[PDB]
C-alpha cells in the first residue's frame, strides 16, 4: 500500500493524487474563532478508517480539457451576471491550463469522475465535506495550517489566493503557486471554491462520523468548500462552509477528486 504523502498519477492527463492517512479529526470551528459562522458547529470528531487519495491540486483546466476532448462533451453555459459568464466551461478571465477548472456544475464533476474511473479502472469520486476539511487542516485545529503573513494583522497572501492582488493574482492562480500543507495538499485556503458530494445542512447535528457524505434523498442545495479568488480571507478558514444549487456553476467553483486505494 502507498504511504501517506505519496504522490501519484494514474495516467499522464490524470490529476496528481496524494495519499491522506487514516485517522480521526475534529470537524467544525470553536465558538470564539475569529470569523466563525453559525453553521460550523457542533464540533464533532470524524473518523477515516482507511487511507484514501485526493487530488493535491484542484483539477486543472487542462485536465478538464482532456476529458472534454476524449468524450466530446460540451458543458452548459452558466448563470446571468455580466462579466462573470461561463461559456462551455470557460470563464471570462484569462485561464491557462494549470489554473483550476471552473464553470462546471455538480453533475459535471460526477461525470468527470466516472470518465476517470472507466479510463483508469480505479474508483474516482467526489470528496465528502468531511474529507475536504480533513485535507485542508492536515492536523491543524485553528483556522489555518500556516502562519499569518508577517507585517499585517490577518493576511494569508503568502499561502493562498484570495481577493485582490497582494498575493500576485487578480483571478485564479496556477495550482500550487503557494506552499502545501502538512498532508502535501495545495490551495485548500483559496483560489476556488470546490464542489463536495454532501447535501446542505445548516449545522452538524446528526452529521456522519465515518467520513461519508451527508446525503438526503432530495436536495435543493449541496455543500461547497474552500474560498475563491474574489473573496476575503476571513472565509478561507478551514471550517468555513457554503452551499450552491447543484445545477449552479461559476468562474469561482472548481473541484477536487478522490480515489479509493
Ligand atoms: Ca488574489
Amino acid at each position: 500500500a502507498k504511504k501517506p504523502g505519496t504522490v501519484f498519477k494514474d495516467c499522464k492527463d490524470c490529476p496528481e493524487m496524494v495519499v491522506l492517512p487514516a485517522g480521526s479529526f475534529t470537524m467544525g470551528t470553536p465558538d470564539d474563532e475569529v470569523g466563525r459562522q453559525p453553521d460550523e458547529g457542533p464540533l464533532h470528531d470524524v473518523t477515516f478508517a482507511k487511507p484514501f487519495a485526493i487530488s493535491r491540486y484542484q483539477v486543472t483546466a487542462g485536465e478538464l480539457d482532456a476529458y472534454l476532448k476524449a468524450t466530446g462533451v460540451k458543458l452548459a453555459d452558466g448563470d446571468t451576471r455580466p462579466g462573470r459568464e461561463c461559456i462551455a466551461g470557460k470563464p471570462r478571465y484569462q485561464q491557462g491550463p494549470r489554473q483550476p477548472a471552473v464553470c462546471v456544475d455538480y453533475n459535471d464533476v460526477k461525470n468527470y469522475a466516472a470518465w476517470l474511473s472507466k479510463k483508469t479502472g480505479k474508483r474516482y469520486r467526489m470528496l465528502s465535506e468531511a474529507e475536504r476539511e480533513y485535507g485542508a487542516r492536515a492536523g491543524s485545529a485553528g483556522p489555518f495550517p500556516f502562519p499569518f503573513d508577517e507585517g499585517k494583522e490577518y493576511s494569508i497572501a503568502k499561502h493562498a489566493n484570495t481577493y485582490g492582488a497582494s498575493d500576485g493574482y487578480n483571478f485564479t492562480s496556477p495550482v500550487g503557486s503557494f506552499p502545501p500543507n502538512a498532508f502535501g495538499v495545495y490551495d485548500m485556503h483559496g483560489n476556488v471554491y470546490e464542489w463536495v458530494a454532501d447535501c446542505w445542512h445548516d449545522h452538524y447535528n446528526g452529521a456522519p462520523s465515518d467520513g461519508s457524505a451527508w446525503m438526503e434523498e432530495k436536495c435543493e442545495l449541496v455543500q461547497i468548500r474552500g474560498n475563491d479568488w474574489g473573496e476575503p480571507p476571513i472565509f478561507s478558514r478551514s471550517g468555513n462552509r457554503n452551499n450552491a444549487a447543484p445545477s449552479d456553476r461559476g468562474d469561482w467553483i472548481g473541484f477536487r477528486v478522490a480515489r479509493e486505494l
